[PDB]
């Protein structure tokens, strides 16, 4: 599956967006995972998930420290996004 | 707005020694090489002295690193305009 962005990275407390393009339609889900443990999926004003066509797209408001890690979707895999938060 | 094809993914190389990647997309937009190491950000590829090279045949797009020091561990990535695309990358590890 085709994500994006590769890398991003933002201060805490802003925003970001994540886009998991996919013609090939079945169920869509997003992870993180943090270091080398075992990837969580993601649960929805903190995160958000929504759908337009073939776009997915992962929100994440009020960023943080903890929020640091890979987030890549899955469909009934991919490469995902490396998030690292910065600050003031 | 592309999808970028790249290879390899995960390139493992003795000091001092060469290695070539290459990403491809038909698509028209200035495509341009980054790299990302440790926990810095993403840095559009340095002339290196001639020491990294970027050379382009028709769609395909390589990079080549010579005399590999271990000071090039990490990711390298394609960016393409159109948004704007990336590829998955390349993970270099220095021997």
């Amino acid at each position: 599956i085709w994500q994006h962005p590769r890398f991003a990275a933002k201060k805490r407390s802003s925003m970001v967006k994540f886009h998991c393009y996919t013609n090939h339609s079945g169920a869509l889900t997003w992870f993180r995972k943090r270091g080398s443990q075992q990837p969580q999926e993601l649960v929805s004003g903190r995160i958000v998930q929504t759908q337009n066509g073939s776009v997915y797209t992962l929100t994440i408001q009020n960023i943080q420290y903890e929020d640091n890690g890979i987030y890549f979707c899955k469909q009934k895999d991919s490469c995902g996004t490396e998030l690292l938060v910065l600050g003031f």
